[PDB]
């Protein structure tokens, strides 16, 4: 598996055991003003989050 | 916990013990043209789907989004 990452220089291959794609966001105290927190990468499982934050899991090549 | 829901007969209001609220989408065959269809509920957990669907989950009330067609 692909998928995107958070920073573009980064490579998008996955680790054998990570097929599911993630796109993680969330709000800090600049929110509203710069935008949402963002992570993207693979997992194993589509990762549970905390309160406040969203997550968007996807297992095909860099659907995130 | 309210979410948004894919019809106009399911209340927003959530089951006790399901606190999040999901997207589910995917592809028809009218997807590159009519986009992607979507569902819209409450779960306990995030609804874990198969290759070729696409989950959002989120845990604060009517979090659930659906971007349709083009922005305007």
């Amino acid at each position: 598996r692909t998928c995107n990452k958070t920073f573009s220089d980064q490579s998008k291959i996955c680790p054998p055991g990570e097929n599911i794609c993630y796109t993680k966001t969330w709000c800090d105290a600049f929110c509203s003003q710069r935008g949402k927190r963002v992570e993207l990468g693979c997992a194993a499982t589509c990762p549970k989050v905390k309160a406040g934050v969203e997550i968007k899991c996807c297992s095909t090549d860099n659907c995130n």
